[PDB]
């Protein structure tokens, strides 16, 4: 029962013939240090013997990336940040954002950004940071988390992290294969998603990096939210079945007598995010800018989106992430009628996070704040000083702060008596337990060289290709007079546009003209082509935005913001009457807090999302004439295109739905021959699909229209469009498939 142990600075002692390691280096085994009590007596037993700044060293979690030495010329090195952090602030939790990759030859070390790192380098950097840890007084270990890692970028062997489709491709594989076994589409195969979640814990473990930001939860009820990008699917019941799969494979399905879990077995602790569910943005505007702070439920539906948080809370998941958004008008659940949770962010709502998912939803683990948030995007509280939004979030049941890497400040709080010792303690309890029962205080190291032989394993990436090509959905198939369009005929001339390679074509056994030319030089005619095959897709360019400038965020001639959040001090937000401009809502013009010259926090848009008054156009025809969103390749070029074939359906057009775009009639996409919703493939998933040698199986996880009406007109918490004039071009479960 002895389990393996591993101190590369601390001592092992033995007692009872039995081993342990000596993090606090007394000569004797302190109950934390034993293995063997349970471990609310360990933690218990540690939290006894630490000073408030190591306590309150727990609640902060930031950046910690490796670095580069450019005249060591070696990848994987501490950076300078790492022994502040460790052995000052008393950090214990980390994000890893560098790239896990093969450098190609002639990569130099320049001492600048984020370098790309080998998974060998990036096991050997977590080594060191545990080293570190280990060398603290109580050699409390680390823990690491990342944003997702195993997944294909749309717009982009061995060494990598194995690559899948996007999460919604994972939600279309899914219910196409329940679909193929059963002939519906509603809950899907989860085996699919454990399949999936079997190479990612794999391959994250194997470096060290065992905790997530994610995966997301959030449902995608509204199209015009710019992170539908990053959600499963619209259908709570799916998402929910989506969460508990993950929660079981990437946590282990041992729960611990406290409901979590967290177990040696761990590969990956989740931390759920969005929660209650970040999905129903009003207008589809976002949070983390002022004019979108709103979240608005039409249709009542705010208990279905925190449904997928409570089938992961119920299977045990280790931490929950909550949103910068504000309810408006939300029933307080479990509680007396005409009540409704304050106007105020949850991530600063003491009755969402603590009543609602530890006193309702029944969540016994710790609560992990997003990035740029507190600061600066406390919403319902711009009056308040900065410290004081710090304690609404701790307060509120928040117990560790990302981005956060001065200890000082959770001190200066407790000293202001605005934070409690009790707090500060109840917090340490909740996030040392993870890091006992994951085993990381008898074993927090990795070998680099098993890292080398799992991340990007042949038998793993051959998993992420098989969803791949089940993730993609056929939307149209015309029947012609000489029969199926799709099923692709041995032999022709292909043209090809967007963002297909043109060899990787060619090596399927056709002769390809090749329409993407540079903008100056003169583009072939796709006249007389038997197939034309298009890969498109939309994205924003909202980089000029400025909320202070009289061109853009204060221009009367974009509108007013129709979004209205009352206060419960009874007077509107700023900018958000209804009846401001739209840029009126940011600190920088309203200054209201305790700053004279306040810096802008929407400008420059920095994390997605089209120019507010335009987040309402997803049909191509308007995106190609919007100031901020961008057909890519532009429509114009597309219907020239298929203007040149006499027969448009001839064409082929393979369409990444980053949001859920309109296909409009006019854009005359919808006479092409055939459509697909792909959701990240490589091309030889692709051409395998298109050819023949795969089917297409795969069913859409969320509902897409075909007319602008629908999209402004549909309720942004509920599913689908059925509730609308026009109604849904594709329904949810809708996946045609050769017959
Ligand atoms: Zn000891
Ligand atoms: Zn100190
Ligand atoms: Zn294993
Ligand atoms: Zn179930
Ligand atoms: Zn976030
Ligand atoms: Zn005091
Ligand atoms: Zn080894
Ligand atoms: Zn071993
Ligand atoms: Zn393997
Ligand atoms: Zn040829
Ligand atoms: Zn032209
Ligand atoms: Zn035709
Ligand atoms: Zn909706």
């Amino acid at each position: 029962e002895q389990p393996e142990l591993e101190a590369r600075v601390k001592e092992i002692i033995e007692v009872d013939g039995y081993q342990f390691r000596d993090l606090n280096d007394n000569g004797e085994l302190d109950p934390y240090e034993d293995w063997r009590l349970p471990t609310p007596e360990r933690v218990a037993d540690l939290v006894g013997q630490m000073s408030l700044v190591e306590k309150s060293g727990l609640m902060l979690i930031n950046t910690l990336n490796a670095a580069c030495d450019p005249q060591t010329g070696e990848f994987g090195v501490l950076p300078a940040q790492a022994d502040n952090y460790i052995n000052t602030q008393h950090m214990h939790r980390f994000v890893f954002r560098n790239v896990v990759d093969v450098r190609a030859e002639g990569v130099e070390c320049t001492g600048t950004g984020t370098p790309v790192v080998s998974p060998a380098e990036a096991a050997t950097f977590t080594n060191a940071v545990q080293e570190m840890s280990e060398a603290t007084r109580l050699g409390i270990p680390s823990l690491f988390k990342s944003n997702a890692r195993n997944h294909i970028d749309p717009d982009a062997a061995a060494g990598a992290f194995s690559a899948f489709p996007k999460e919604a491709g994972i939600a279309a594989a899914a219910l196409g294969e329940q679909a193929r076994r059963t002939g519906e589409a509603t809950t899907g195969d989860m085996s699919v998603v454990a399949d999936f979640a079997d190479v990612m814990g794999e391959e994250w473990a194997s470096i060290g990096l065992r905790g997530m930001y994610g995966y997301m939860a959030d449902l995608s009820t509204e199209p015009r939210w710019y992170r539908t990008h990053e959600t499963f699917t619209e259908d709570a019941y799916l998402a929910a079945e989506i969460m508990e799969t993950l929660v079981q494979t990437l946590q282990g399905e041992e729960l611990t007598d406290n409901g979590l879990a967290l177990s040696p077995q761990t590969r990956v602790a989740l931390t759920l995010k969005h929660f209650p569910g970040g999905g129903p943005q009003e207008l589809g505007l976002d949070p983390h800018y002022a004019f979108g702070k709103a979240q608005v439920y039409p249709a009542g539906r705010f208990e279905e989106h925190f449904l997928p948080f409570q089938a992961a809370i119920d299977a045990g998941v280790s931490s929950i992430m909550p949103y910068y958004g504000v309810p408006v008008d939300v029933p307080v659940v479990g509680g007396e009628p005409g009540e409704t949770y304050p106007h105020t962010g949850f991530a600063f709502s003491d009755s969402i996070v603590n009543g609602l998912l530890r006193d309702q939803l029944g969540f016994t683990g710790y609560v992990n704040s997003d990035t740029g948030i507190i600061n600066d995007r406390a919403w319902g509280l711009e009056g308040n000083t900065v410290p004081e939004r710090v304690a609404a979030a701790i307060n509120g049941g928040t117990d560790t702060l990302s981005g956060f890497s001065d200890v000082s400040v959770i001190t200066d709080l407790y000293e202001a008596d605005l934070i409690s010792e009790e707090r500060i303690d109840l917090a340490a309890e909740r996030l040392l337990e993870p890091l006992f029962d994951m085993g990381l205080f008898e074993n927090p190291y990795v070998d680099p060289d098993v890292a080398t032989a799992t991340v990007g394993a042949d038998d793993h990436r051959a998993v992420g290709l098989d969803l791949q090509r089940k993730s993609l959905v056929l939307l149209q198939n015309e029947e012609t007079d000489e029969g199926p369009v799709l099923p692709l005929k041995e032999g022709g001339d292909v043209y090809i546009l967007g963002d297909f390679t043109e060899e990787t074509v060619e090596s399927y056994g056709y002769e390809v003209t090749n329409g993407n030319v540079a903008e100056g030089e003169e583009r072939p005619s796709a006249a007389g082509s038997d197939y034309v095959l298009i890969s498109m897709t939309a994205k924003t360019n909202a980089g000029d935005y400025v909320s202070d400038d009289p061109s853009l965020g204060l221009n009367p001639d974009h509108g007013t913001n129709p979004s209205v959040i009352i206060g419960d001090d009874g007077e509107p937000l700023p900018g958000l009457d209804g009846q401001s401009l739209w840029g009126a809502a940011d600190v920088c013009v309203h200054k209201e807090g305790h700053e004279e010259n306040p810096s802008c926090t929407d400008n420059r848009l920095r994390f997605g999302g089209a120019y507010p008054w335009e987040s309402s156009i997803l049909d191509f025809t308007g995106m190609e004439a919007a100031e901020s969103w961008e057909v890519v390749p532009s429509l114009e070029t597309i219907q020239e295109v298929m203007a040149e074939v006499e027969d448009p359906s001839k064409v082929i057009l393979h369409v990444y739905f980053r949001q859920p775009y309109v296909l409009d009639e006019e854009s005359g996409l919808r006479d092409a021959g055939a459509i697909l919703a792909g959701f990240g493939m490589t091309d030889t998933a692709l051409m395998d699909v298109l050819t023949g040698a795969y089917a297409p199986q795969g069913k859409l996880p969320f509902a897409l229209a075909g007319t602008r009406e629908a999209i402004i007109e549909q309720d942004s918490d509920r599913p689908g469009y059925d509730e609308t004039e026009d109604g849904a071009l594709y329904p949810f479960g809708y996946g045609l498939t050769y017959e």
